[PDB]
């Protein structure tokens, strides 16, 4: 009943999703208002919590259905598509994989972007596009990098600079007020509103795509509800943050996707920026490894004896990451579009129906692995909630907010056009 291996992939990419749309949220309040912004983060947290409670009883189920014939995994790691293969069909295992690599792709063109973004706010004396032209080279030479272990280590320091980060922040535009004549105007358009909700959703979306096995022998007696723990940890992190600076500094953020612009410069916002770009430098090489290992599974030179015949395999990996960080810079518009066109299905829609399509014959729920828990006694209980969410994350998150988020990302073209040199500089 190994559990604990899946909680620690799934609090690695959390604690990565924060600190990559940290930044942003001012911005998508400003877009929303103070009620909404937190009502949607905390109906959001709550829903991922319960979807990575799903993804983890269908792991201990597939590996309990597995070990029962006699087929050991010992020195290997299960691959989230694996599990979809092993429990329902073929088809399940394309569509995970098609959007798993998709989304990796677009989390590694989104942070290459921050990354050009902050080092622009810490010495501008060139413009981001120059920056990233920098910066492309650093994270270009990675496909150097092996396999590596030990990321719940990481992730325990990253987390210790996002709560630096966000509590200077929020103390920060607590003691520099708020000018005259500052105004909070509301949700006035669709378009934004539902824009800012999409960058809401695409803030509590990670999930765990392999698990190690190592760590099915521990099992302790304090780890009932980590997952709404690490919720609540991470709702300290980013409401206090995000409500402050909206309340400073008002509507002056719909022209500022990135709130470092805003603030003033003294010492402290230099730690912040420099903090923020070191972690965000070091997670593309944590980032970047599932991507090559699926790609060098599609071309086989997989077991190679010379290194730098892996290089000549993953450069066309790291090219269309480039090409893509540079033709569309838009930092604050670009989290929407991902979130509302792959996040929807990757980490709120795949799970429901895999939990509502393998239990469906009564001989699989009076043979099932993991009963229902006490929070929800029933099976119908279950059936209802998924159904529920299903149903809104295919109305909202995908029918008003893909439909919203391509119209904004539409205008940003329109306005700055494409290859632009500085997003929104003075």
């Amino acid at each position: 009943w190994h559990g604990g291996s899946v909680w620690d992939a799934w609090f690695s990419c959390a604690s990565n999703q924060v600190a990559q749309v940290l930044l942003t949220l001012p911005y998508s309040f400003s877009q929303l208002g103070m009620l909404s912004g937190i009502v949607l983060q905390i109906f959001y947290g709550l829903l991922g919590s319960w979807t990575a409670y799903l993804i983890s009883v269908l792991y201990v189920e597939y590996r309990a259905r597995k070990e029962k014939e006699g087929k050991s995994f010992k020195n290997h790691v299960i691959q989230w598509f694996e599990v979809l293969d092993g429990l329902l069909g073929s088809y399940w295992k394309a569509l995970g994989l098609a959007f798993n690599c998709t989304f990796l792709l677009f989390g590694s063109v989104i942070q290459l972007i921050a990354c050009a973004s902050n080092i622009y706010y810490i010495n501008d004396h060139l413009d981001k596009r120059t920056w990233t032209y920098i910066f492309g080279a650093c994270c270009a030479t990675t496909v150097f990098i092996p396999s590596f272990h030990n990321y719940r280590i990481w992730s325990f320091l990253g987390l210790g600079m996002t709560t630096y980060t966000a509590w200077y922040l929020a103390i920060a535009s607590i003691i520099h007020g708020q000018a005259e004549g500052v105004k909070h105007s509301g949700p006035t358009k669709l378009v934004l509103y539902f824009t800012g909700a999409t960058n809401i959703l695409y803030t509590f979306g990670g999930h765990a795509v392999t698990v190690e096995i190592m760590h099915a022998m521990w099992k302790p007696q304090k780890f009932k509800y980590i997952y709404l723990m690490a919720t609540l940890y991470v709702f300290t992190l980013t409401i206090p943050s995000a409500a402050a600076v909206y309340w400073a500094f008002g509507d002056a953020l719909l022209d500022h996707s990135n709130a470092f612009s805003l603030m003033p410069k003294n010492a402290w916002r230099d730690a912040a920026v420099i903090l923020m770009l070191i972690h965000q430098f070091i997670t593309f090489g944590f980032a970047c490894t599932p991507l090559y290992f699926v790609w060098e599974k599609v071309i086989g030179m997989h077991d190679t004896k010379s290194i730098c015949l892996r290089a000549l395999a993953r450069l066309p990996v790291v090219i269309p990451i480039w090409f893509l960080a540079i033709i569309f810079p838009f930092f604050g518009p670009i989290n929407s579009a991902v979130g509302a066109l792959l996040v929807s299905f990757t980490v709120y829609i795949i799970p429901s129906l895999a939990h509502m399509l393998t239990y469906r014959s009564a001989s699989a729920r009076q043979n099932a692995a993991e009963k229902p828990p006490f929070f929800m006694p029933s099976w119908t209980a279950m059936y209802v909630l998924n159904a529920f969410v299903v149903v809104w994350v295919l109305i909202v998150g995908f029918g008003f907010g893909g439909w919203a988020s391509v119209t904004n990302f539409v205008r940003q073209v329109d306005t700055f056009g494409l290859f632009a040199k500085c997003y929104q500089c003075k």
